C-alpha cells in the first residue's frame, strides 16, 4: 500500500475518532485499531496525537477550499455565487464531517505543544479566515448588485456561516445515503438560509 | 444577604466561569474566588460541581421558557409568533450568555455521576426537547396558514433552533451595551434568518 494511502486512512479514522470521543479521549491505540495496526504504525507516520490533529486540519481546508474556490470567481450575481459556495460547504461537512468537526474544534492546556505545531496551528487558522473571507467578499458584492437585500455585510457573513457550520448540530453520516442525496439535503439547508422561512 | 441571592450569584459565577474555561477545568476554588468568598461557601450551597452545572441549566431552562413561552399560544400568525419567540431566544442568549453555554453544552466521563444527578440531568434534557418543541409547533402552524414557505418542517425546525443558537459562535457581551442595543441585534439577526438573505 501507497504510504500516501496509509496516511489517508489514518486521517479518516483520527477524524472520525475526535469526532465521536473528542480529541482528549482519543488515544493512538484507537487510531491504530481503527486501521488495523499498532501504535507502531501510527508514530511512523505522526509523532504525536496533535500532529494528526493538525493534518486532519490541513486536509480539511484543502478539501472544502477546493470544492468552494471555483466559485467566489466565477460568473454570476453575489446571491448565485453565494448559493454555490454554500451548497459546496455544505456538502463538504456532510461528506467529510469527521474533518470538518476537527477544523472547528484551548490556549489553556495541561502541556506545551511544540513550538513547530504552535506555528502549524496559527498558520491554518489562518487559513481558516482566509476561506472565511471568501464568504464576506461574496456577500458585500451581491449586497452592491441588489441580487442579497440591503443588510450589514459583517453581520451577514458571520451569522451565514456560522449557520452554514450549525449543521453538525443535527447531521449524521447515513450508510447508503447516495451522493445526490446528500447534495439535495445540502441544497435545501442552503434554500432555507439564504431565501429564508418567512413567505414572500 | 439572603440566601437565593448568594445562590444566584454563584450560578452568575460559575456559568461565566464554565464558558470561559470549560466545566473540566473549573473548580470550585475558581467560583468561590469570583464571588468574594471559600469554597466552604459553595459546598454549602451546591455539594459538587457537577450539582452547580445542573443548577446553572436548571435556571437557563425557567430563564428562556419565561421569556419565549408567552409567545407560542399569543394571537397571530406562525411567522409573526416565530419571530417574538426567535428575538426572545437570541435576547436570552446574548443577556445570559452564561447560561446559554451551559444549557448546550459526554456519555464517557472519568467518574460516575451521582444517580440522583443522571436523574436531574434527564429530565432537564428533557424539558429542554419540550422548549424545543414549542417552535416546530409555531413553524408546522406557519406552513399551514402560509405565513411561511412550504418547506419542509421538520428541517427547518432543526436548522432555525441551530441557527438561533449559533449566535454564540462570535457574540460576546459588551460592557455598557444597553438593553435596547441588544434587543436590536437580536432583531437583526432573526430579520437575516427569517426573511433570509437573498434579495425579493
Ligand atoms: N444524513 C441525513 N439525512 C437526512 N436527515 C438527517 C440526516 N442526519 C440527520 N438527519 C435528521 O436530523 C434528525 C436529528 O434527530 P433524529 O435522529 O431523530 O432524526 C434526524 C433526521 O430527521
Ligand atoms: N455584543 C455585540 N454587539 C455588536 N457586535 C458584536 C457583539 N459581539 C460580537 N460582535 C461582532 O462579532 C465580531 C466577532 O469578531 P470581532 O471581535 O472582530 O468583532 C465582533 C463584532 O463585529
Amino acid at each position: 500500500e501507497p504510504e500516501s494511502d496509509v496516511k489517508g486512512r489514518i486521517l479518516d479514522a483520527a477524524a472520525d475518532a475526535f469526532m465521536l470521543r473528542g480529541f482528549a479521549n482519543t488515544t493512538i491505540d484507537d487510531i491504530a485499531d481503527d486501521v488495523g495496526a499498532t501504535a507502531g504504525l501510527i508514530y511512523y507516520h505522526f509523532r504525536s496525537k496533535f500532529d494528526i490533529f493538525l493534518a486532519v486540519y490541513e486536509d480539511g481546508m484543502r478539501r472544502v477550499r477546493e470544492r468552494v474556490e471555483p466559485y467566489v470567481g466565477a460568473p454570476g450575481t453575489g446571491r448565485q455565487r453565494l448559493v454555490a459556495m454554500s451548497v459546496a460547504h455544505v456538502e463538504n461537512l456532510m461528506i467529510d464531517l469527521g474533518y470538518h468537526h476537527v477544523v472547528h474544534q484551548r490556549d489553556q492546556a495541561s502541556t506545551a505543544l511544540k513550538v513547530r505545531q504552535r506555528d502549524a496551528l496559527a498558520a491554518l487558522n489562518e487559513l481558516r479566515r482566509d476561506y472565511e473571507r471568501m464568504f464576506h467578499h461574496v456577500i458585500t458584492e451581491g449586497i452592491a448588485d441588489g441580487s442579497l437585500r440591503n443588510v450589514d455585510d459583517a453581520l451577514a457573513t458571520r451569522t451565514l456561516l456560522s449557520n452554514l457550520n450549525a449543521v453538525d448540530v443535527w447531521y449524521r453520516k447515513i450508510e447508503g445515503q447516495t451522493e445526490k442525496e446528500v447534495h439535495d439535503l445540502a441544497s435545501q439547508v442552503v434554500d432555507l438560509l439564504i431565501g429564508g422561512i418567512g413567505a414572500t
